[PDB]
């Protein structure tokens, strides 16, 4: 389908353009939904400390590099640094949790989940007696530069960023000594929320961008029945049918063929087999500009509780 399955990152590795999500992948079904995923060849899982599932997903990882159904080193596993831990100090303790968790030597690629640094303490959103989250006084790039030392220390192949704007990632890039650029900007992309301005910014600089909710995570615990449905959108599903393929596996080519990664989430494992699904077919240029053309700037992830954080990422236009 003229669809190689890994791209160049701007460190040297390869990074498998399908990957599976697990936010929101229960403790008690992520270790069977990791194991199905790898037995049918997905070779790229993205995790999250805050998902608070790091644990069950290593048990999974751990068995089939038992079992040998495949090898460490053709496995990109991904974490992330959560807010609460950008202070300097926390930065490597964060990091070393998650490998622990993980039961990895280290991470293919680690990223800073958000811009938008916090007080540390056990509360993933420690908030103060009004309700409003409180942060830290740490910036990002004293945070940029704590990341750097983990690649330094072999703790993880590649470090990046999520869900940061052109001008946050640019503050990136124009860091004083910078060490190592970012090699991903991992962000919310889909029919609804196009990116066209982010992506080709990020591409332009050699940053890949990873496409997160690319189905418009319907279990996202905040949805609304006014909310727009991807899945549901006869548009879409047209698209499908004339390609005897379903919503969700159109939905998952569609940032393939921009040169995204994309990481669809599944415990389900029929879903989970489908979903890998989608190297078999090609969207034309003109179905690609049609989906393009369903773009609202609808965001799943907004990050409500953090509009007034200095280093909020979505006031500005991209
Ligand atoms: N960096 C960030 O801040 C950030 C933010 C959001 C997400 N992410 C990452 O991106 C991953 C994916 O995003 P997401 O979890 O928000 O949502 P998503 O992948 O767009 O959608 C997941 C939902 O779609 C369902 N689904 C999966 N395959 C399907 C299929 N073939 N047909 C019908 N329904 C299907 C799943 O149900 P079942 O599981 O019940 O099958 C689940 O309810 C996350 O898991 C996370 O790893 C990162
Ligand atoms: C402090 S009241 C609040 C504020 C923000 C959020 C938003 C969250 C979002 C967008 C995500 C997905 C992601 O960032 O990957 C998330 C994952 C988690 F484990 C926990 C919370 C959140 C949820 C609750």
């Amino acid at each position: 389908s003229h669809m190689a399955s890994r791209l160049l990152l701007n460190n040297g590795a390869k990074m498998p353009i399908l990957g599976l999500g697990t936010w929101k992948s229960p403790p008690g079904q992520v270790t069977e939904a990791v194991k199905v995923a790898i037995d049918v060849g997905y070779r790229h899982i993205d995790c999250a400390h805050v998902y608070q599932n790091e644990n069950e997903v290593g048990v999974a990882i751990q068995e089939k590099l038992r079992e040998q159904v495949v090898k460490r080193e053709e496995l990109f596993i991904v974490s992330k640094l959560w807010c609460t831990y950008h202070e300097k100090g926390l930065v490597k303790g964060a990091c070393q949790k998650t490998l622990s968790d993980l039961k990895l030597d280290y991470l293919d690629l680690y990223l800073i989940h958000w811009p938008t640094g916090f007080k540390p303490g056990k509360e993933f959103f420690p908030l103060d007696e009004s309700g409003n989250v409180v942060p830290s006084d740490t910036n990002i790039l004293d945070t940029w530069a704590a990341m750097e030392e983990l690649v330094d220390e072999g703790l993880v192949k590649a470090i990046g960023i999520s869900n940061f704007n052109h001008l946050q990632v640019e503050m990136i890039l124009n860091k004083p000594g910078l060490k190592y650029k970012p090699a991903v900007n991992q962000i919310e992309c889909h029919p609804y929320l196009t990116q066209e301005k982010l992506i080709q910014y990020c591409q332009s600089k050699g940053i890949v961008v990873t496409a997160y909710s690319p189905l418009g995570s319907p279990d996202r615990p905040w949805a609304k029945p006014e909310d727009p449905s991807l899945l549901e959108d006869p548009r879409i599903k047209a698209i499908a049918a004339k390609h005897n393929k379903t919503t969700a596996q159109v939905l998952i080519r569609f940032p393939m063929q921009r040169n995204l990664v994309v990481i669809p989430k599944s415990v389900t494992p029929e879903r989970i087999a489908e979903n890998f699904k989608v190297f078999d077919f090609e969207l034309s240029s003109q179905d690609m500009t049609t989906l393009l053309s369903y773009n609202r700037n609808w965001r799943v992830c907004a990050l409500l509780s953090c509009t007034s954080h200095k280093d909020y990422p979505f006031h500005e236009e991209f």
